[PDB]
């Protein structure tokens, strides 16, 4: 799809991690609808088969740790080698959770860390070629996402490649009187859909958000 | 496609004769919306209707006062039905008073949005060059208050707020491009694609929401 | 009433022969799923009981299906109160031999049960057509079996604009209204249906999760065929 | 949250669970309330299952051609969870497949019977061979509806047309696809869950021997 030249993601290359489901599935599956080349990462290999599965030819499933710069070197070279380099980078992995030291490095790690190798991997193509879109998906360390998105995009702004952050609020996820309790907090009283959480993704993504850059999308309902 | 389509839905931009409002209008369009835009006189809501063609029409409106509003609204509902995308777009007394419009066309287009559990306001602040603050403070202050009332009632507010656009308002060129980060001024299609996609079905989560489409400036 | 999951809350729904029955039983659930409901009787009185059960999720109106003049009125009421009609559901009739009824009196029964539905439909369509969003539902076992081959044709020309239009076919349900053991002998299931069987079916067919069945004929009737 | 659509207490035993339709259809019937267990030939594929169920049920390895797999199957759910009230049969080689529903559905009805109250639906493939499956399945369903009827249990087909699947994603095949639907899109899959939901609940009672067609128009 994309019939028309309005959204239309034809000839990027769209990173999507985490996109074996949920919102990572749902962000993954539309930019592919949209017409991206999407490469979507799972932590294992059948993980990976599976994201394949569902792209078909709109693009395919890799095995990435996001906390492994010898993984994140081997996904790129692939995908690069393969399809062309990373256009769209959307960095959606991360896991929700007293604990011990080595169990919070490794929620650090896969929730924040990641997201600086990432980007800054993915940066030295989009710069040379002055075009690209980083997006980060943030609603547990996931707070310090926005400053990170606000320094990242004042210094790569003049470079064409754009960096904002989307944050969910309640989203159904795959996971009785607690979602009472939840809904009460939504002025909107529903829980979102991890396609609403695409959409927004999929419009910062596309040609027609070049002049928005530096921004945190909230997609919560009024939650606010 | 079925994606960020506004095939069925009424929408009215006022301003809509050139820059911003004109391109909010012709793309709405271009993505399936029936437009009525607006300008304070009727030759000006001929030439709205000239490149609207069969998509739309031009209306006179004066935003001031509730008989032209009324009377603008009736003709609207009348011929295409009821209001569904409201984008308002177009010094204290000055500040106070286009404040003014946009609380009376909000509220007119409401009662219909908030029956029908659907609608979508959009207000577009001011292109960038203490009253271009206060003016863009005020159109904020007020999309989060009446987001917080009808969200409920599945009607969106947003506020679109543009950074420094190519109009015929904006060498001290060189000036204003040293604020902005991406090191160009914005097109006018560029507010058009963020006021289209908080129009857009797809974005039904979005409420209470200040955009930014200002290439960094922030 | 308290989820998205066929929800109409914002739908303004128009019912015809909302007084008793099938009619009533729809325009309650409808109501009960958040729509705006207008049901409509032939007499005043018959509005009012039907204003009497809907409170504030709708009202009654005297309707005469067979009259322009009052499908142009009740509509116009209809849109200046609540909004353009979203969901049509065509239930009107009189159930009433053709070879000893007079002229008038069979086109008064072509009128009621089958003339109705065309100019109800094609009078609702405008405002769907604009809006590209719609929902028709004729009540008809064998209104007319004419009913089913309408519902097919006006389906196939609408179904693009996001409109959609489809037959509900009872079987036998248990009205106001031996015989019975005879009647029960016909149905598989071995008992009749009750009015809210029906509305069920026509709820779920006016539901957004509808959108894609068009021109379809959903019979309820306990096995009949 | 309401009693309407509401299949708490339903247990629901969907084959074919793993992905597109199948997937969609496990998902809202346990949104609904429902317990369901879900089907894939292998155990890594019933895991899977089990993962996006949680707690509103489990995955389970069923192979639909041998008797003693659904006789397992069968005790081990009637164990833990109580008889099967819904059964979703969402599958040369239309002879085969055939069978599966004839002895899946037999196997289920003993209880449904019993207990008189229960609901099969038979979920045809997705839109010449596909006709002549469709036709077998409609058959099928028809006969059994008119048999079992009196008992409270009612057995109907859903028919989709054109769905959006992996199967059915070139870029002008599709615009042929299209040309076919008078609405000009294709169903997604919640819309056939849709419809499956609708007939597995306690409010389709009256329905039975029914084809229900999810196709935009097409016929």
């Amino acid at each position: 799809n994309a019939m028309s030249q309005f959204m239309n993601l034809e000839g990027k290359v769209a990173l999507v991690t985490g996109a074996s489901r949920g919102i990572g599935k749902a962000i993954a599956e539309l930019l592919a609808e949209r017409g991206a080349k999407v490469i979507g990462t799972a932590t294992s290999e059948s993980g990976a088969q599976a994201i394949s599965d569902y792209l078909g030819d709109n693009g395919k499933g890799m095995a990435l740790n996001v906390t492994n710069p010898e993984s994140i070197e081997a996904v790129l070279k692939a995908i690069t080698d393969e399809f062309g380099g990373v256009d769209i980078l959307v960095n959606n992995a991360g896991i929700t959770r007293r604990m011990k030291e080595e169990e919070w490095s490794d929620i650090m790690e896969t929730n924040l860390t990641s997201i600086f190798r990432l980007s800054k991997a993915v940066l030295r193509g989009m710069m040379k070629k002055r075009q690209g879109r980083i997006i980060n998906v943030a609603s547990a360390a996931k707070a310090g996402v926005i400053g990170f998105t606000k320094s990242m995009a004042r210094e790569v702004a003049s470079r064409g490649v754009t960096v904002n952050t989307v944050a969910p609020g309640f989203i159904e996820t795959d996971m009785d009187e607690q979602r009472t309790a939840t809904l009460a907090q939504v002025p909107a009283g529903r829980l979102g859909d991890p396609r609403e959480i695409a959409s927004a993704v999929a419009f910062l993504a596309s040609p027609e958000a070049a002049y928005i850059t530096g921004e945190t999308l909230h997609v919560n309902g009024g939650m606010y």
